[PDB]
């Protein structure tokens, strides 16, 4: 028909591209159904053809926990799977083993562990979920008239529809891909979207195209909207992210394979004991299967890590708390360890390592820099009121008394933010001062001039403006704390070298002059607009720089990032020299290797291999200028392909695929957009890169405190199997209960994961490299400290199952009153011999300081008090335990049977063997 859907081909040419083959922006009139009066025809029908055939504004909008949506994620756990089988298998064979089937004590504590670990789980996440939504959720929107024939006025901009021409003004957001039909000197702000810091200047004829989600930097014009929704460049990179699937953390593969192998091993051996002893039975209506299947499943059950979901979940809420105590935010709880073994960090220049706003780097004042410090008070009061009486943007709140905001272009907003520093106050600058007159900023006369009537009768001509046509309609200049002087050939060549330098660099150059013409006012001529404010012999105040900065304390960040093995590199949209300056200024690019190829690279080179071939060099890239979005997602790809886990932090609609692509997507609190917050794992809400530092640091922290207790388990499981194991060929009765062993798995572990974890962050970490990403997470130290502790355990709880009624004092008085007395010494010594293993893994691998936290001596407490209570007191509380009441000499039996493994502790921790 008439542009359908040929539009989005238009926009996606190249800018004035393919325009003119439609008749330009006015020959797109009368298509789309747009008279430059009349943006909609009277009628709704002719609003439902524009809603349907080019579509609508509204983009969709995720869902999440929609139908107990993690509960469902965190019963997916693969080793919480093997637990729910074996807790089926448990449950069914001991309530048809004792026959009784009343009651869940049996089976109870085995889906009790699950149960926690699924409610513990939900409830975290829901409560970081509906945190994030609340946070992230940003007014950024702007709702205004659409501006078609004066009807329909003030709708929101999701009922903005393709053909209707809008107005847009300083400060403004563009709401939907468009043209611009009509303006004056409009130039927008896309950093937001293309990563550019400097604003863009749009015309009807050289770039006319507007894009969606972009602040309107200055000027104000008509434009017509051409793409709505998902049509948009931003909708198409909205619609280019939704797909997500595929993912696993390091840290979550790794337990699945630790937790699969010892499951493996469980399954292999108690099938080898079940198959032995059946033979054994047989030839060594029911046939007393049913107790050796019983027997069976309890060597299975404790076999498996019962309580490691259960701890890495608790470890991981923690740490995601803390890191909230700090002003960085997880949106899950995984994430919290996975930027630890981040291996490299992309980061964005525009928003992200850079301030966004326009401020002065340098400057110059009386002959000299002077860059900002402060400047001498003769000069300063006619810089500062030039400031002030020649710039059309004003600070947002002098009287009020709150933070200063400026407003007006970049250019106005950095002056101004340069007469704050130097101790100019907008309400009294102003006032000691009437503007007799003023001619604005000019496209076409680049210089912006006022005449200022100071309280004094003089009055004073200032011109602010392009450094070299200032400089040159300036024959003099004020030097530091003096007068007036003459400026000589030498001298202006001076400050044009000067001036020529600070373009060199990123920074622009703007320029202030003052002129004591005075004897003649504007008023007493006829018509102000008739005053020429004579440019001649102007005298110059002090030439500014103003550039897009580097974050405060920004270079240090990435210093610690770099020392902790973590590369940092950039990949932004802005030209290559800005990401080249910004870089070098920020430490991201070391002097050496500028401008070498692999060091820094343009989008377009890069999209211009083939994937196979974007990888022999995706490992070198440094910097990344003119870098399409679809560009930096195929960085992120190739990283990942060669076995990066890569972190990304960004802040543009630009970085979303970025994001959603790396193994840690981080994104600013503040900066960031709507679209990258959305897709980000992480959002940093300090808005700066010491909050991403400390996020590795917890990372690697937590990470280590998930090996810690890793050890714990692996030495708990493996001593357990062991004695049940053998106590089970050896006699057929297993000393460790289920139920006793499912409940030193579920208290031990839930309190002393979060007993480990209450060791604060400590910057050793950050001295090692970043973990390999392919290392066990079970390192060989933790195997030999593990193997010890369950070897000793083993020895000591055989030793006692096999002669403990003959070593325990009493010996055999009743039978079956001694064997439960002699199981219930090794259960308890079993459970403090895990309490002490728990002391010694705090601090592994070096001599016991002996100086534990507050809450880890409460919990120790509360371990020793549940424990004293369970085994003393048989009723509503040890009947399930099946343990016997216990004597004073029996209690120091067992806890001297836990104190023997301190030294053993330490000898295995100062010994290879
Ligand atoms: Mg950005």
């Amino acid at each position: 028909g008439i542009t359908p859907e040929q539009l989005v081909i238009m926009s996606k040419d190249h800018n004035s591209g393919a325009l003119e083959q439609y008749g330009g922006t006015q020959g797109l009139a009368n298509l789309l159904k747009t008279n430059p009066e009349k943006g909609i025809s009277g009628d709704d029908d002719d609003l439902l053809k524009r809603k349907t055939i080019y579509g609508s504004n509204t983009y969709p909008r995720k869902k999440g926990k929609g139908f107990l949506r993690f509960l469902w994620d965190a019963c997916h756990d693969l080793t919480l799977i093997i637990l729910m089988v074996a807790a089926v298998a448990s449950l069914a064979l001991g309530i048809k083993t004792e026959g009784i089937k009343e009651g869940w004590y049996d089976g109870g504590s085995i889906a009790f562990a699950v149960i926690l670990v699924i409610v513990v789980t939900a409830v975290s996440d829901y409560k970081q979920s509906l945190q994030f939504q609340n946070l992230n959720d940003e007014k950024r929107n702007i709702h205004l008239e659409v501006l078609r024939g004066g009807r329909r006025v003030e709708i929101s901009i999701y009922d903005i529809v393709v053909g209707d021409v809008i107005p847009l003004n300083i400060g403004n957001q563009v709401p939907a891909d468009g043209v611009l039909i009509s303006g004056h000197s409009l130039a927008l702000d896309e950093s937001s979207m293309t990563g550019e810091s400097k604003i863009v200047n749009k015309d009807a004829n050289k770039d006319p195209f507007l894009m969606s989600g972009c602040k309107v930097a200055d000027g104000n014009g008509s434009m017509l909207v051409t793409g709505v929704g998902v049509n948009t460049e931003w909708g198409l990179l909205m619609a280019s992210i939704s797909e997500d699937n595929g993912e696993e953390t390091p840290l979550q593969v790794r337990l699945n394979g630790v937790a699969t192998f010892i499951g493996s091993i469980g399954l292999a051996v108690a099938a080898a004991v079940l198959v032995i002893l059946l033979t054994r039975y047989f030839t060594g209506v029911i046939d007393d299967v049913v107790k050796v299947l019983t027997v069976a499943v309890t060597i299975v059950v404790v076999a498996v890590p019962e309580g490691l979901p259960l701890a890495v979940t608790l470890t991981l809420a923690y740490s995601m708390r803390k890191m909230m105590a700090d002003k960085a935010l997880v949106r899950r709880l995984s994430a919290c360890e996975t930027m630890g073994s981040a291996t490299t960090i992309c980061s964005d220049k525009t928003g992200t390592l850079t301030l966004n706003q326009m401020t002065v780097v340098e400057s110059y004042a009386g002959g000299k820099k002077t860059d900002t410090e402060q400047l001498p008070a003769t000069i300063t009061s006619l810089v500062v009121e030039g400031i002030s009486q020649n710039t059309t943007g004003s600070i947002f709140v002098p009287e009020g008394g709150g933070d200063l905001e400026y407003s007006g272009s970049p250019t106005e907003k950095a002056i101004l933010g340069w007469g704050v520093k130097l101790g100019m106050n907008f309400e009294t600058a102003r006032s000691q001062s009437s503007i007799l007159h003023a001619f604005p900023f000019n496209s076409e006369k680049k210089r912006g001039g006022v005449a200022v009537k100071t309280a004094d009768g003089e009055v004073h001509v200032h011109w602010k403006g392009a450094s070299e046509i200032v400089l040159a309609s300036c024959r003099s200049y004020i030097d530091e704390d003096g007068n007036v002087a003459p400026m000589t050939d030498d001298k202006a060549s001076f400050f044009k070298n000067g001036i020529n330098d600070m373009a060199g660099r990123t920074l622009r150059c703007v320029a202030l002059a003052f002129r004591t013409y005075e004897a003649e006012k504007v008023p007493t001529g006829e018509e102000l607009s008739k005053w020429v404010l004579p440019e001649d012999d102007l005298i110059l105040l002090a030439i500014v720089g103003i550039k897009d900065p580097c974050r405060p304390g920004v270079k240090d960040s990435v210093v610690l990032c770099q020392n902790a093995g973590v590369k940092v590199r950039m990949v932004t949209g802005d030209n290559v020299q800005t990401a080249r300056a910004i870089a070098l200024e920020c430490g991201i690019l070391s002097s050496d290797a500028d401008l070498s190829e692999p060091t820094l690279i343009e989008g377009k080179s890069f999209r211009e291999m083939t994937d196979a071939e974007r990888d022999k060099i995706s490992d070198k890239i440094s910097v990344m200028g003119r870098s399409s979005p679809n560009d930096k997602l195929l960085l992120v790809q190739s990283l990942r392909r060669q076995g990066h886990v890569v972190a990304v932090t960004g802040d543009g609609t630009n970085d979303a695929p970025a994001l959603h692509e790396a193994d840690i997507g981080l994104a600013m609190g503040i900066a960031g957009t709507e679209v990258a917050k959305e897709s980000s794992d992480i959002i940093i809400l300090d808005d700066n890169f010491a909050s991403v530092v400390k996020v590795v640091r917890w990372g690697r922290s937590v990470y280590a405190n998930i090996q810690k207790f890793i050890q714990f388990q692996l030495t708990v499981n493996v001593a357990a199997l062991v004695i049940n194991v053998v106590a089970a060929i050896s006699s057929g009765d297993v000393p460790l209960t289920a139920v006793q062993l499912l409940w030193v798995n579920l208290i031990m572990d839930t309190l002393g994961a979060l007993a480990l974890a209450t060791e604060p962050p400590t910057d050793h970490l950050m001295g090692r490299p970043p973990v390999g990403r392919k290392e066990p997470l079970i390192t060989n130290i933790m195997w030999r400290n593990l193997l010890i502790q369950a070897i000793y355990q083993v020895s000591v709880l055989l030793t006692l199952n096999f002669r403990g009624i003959s070593i325990l004092g009493l010996e055999h008085e009743v039978h079956e009153h001694a064997t439960r007395v002699k199981n219930t010494i090794i259960f308890n010594a079993f459970v403090l011999c895990q309490a002490f293993n728990e002391f010694n893994a705090r601090k592994p691998d070096e001599k016991n300081i002996f100086k534990g936290v507050i809450k880890n001596r409460l919990f120790m407490g509360i371990i020793v008090i549940t424990l004293v209570l369970q085994v003393i007191i048989v009723e509503f509380l040890g009947k399930f335990a099946s343990t016997t009441k216990l004597n004073w000499k029996q209690w120091l039996i067992c806890v001297g049977i836990g104190v023997i493994s301190w030294p053993l502790a330490l000898v295995g921790k100062f010994i290879p063997v």
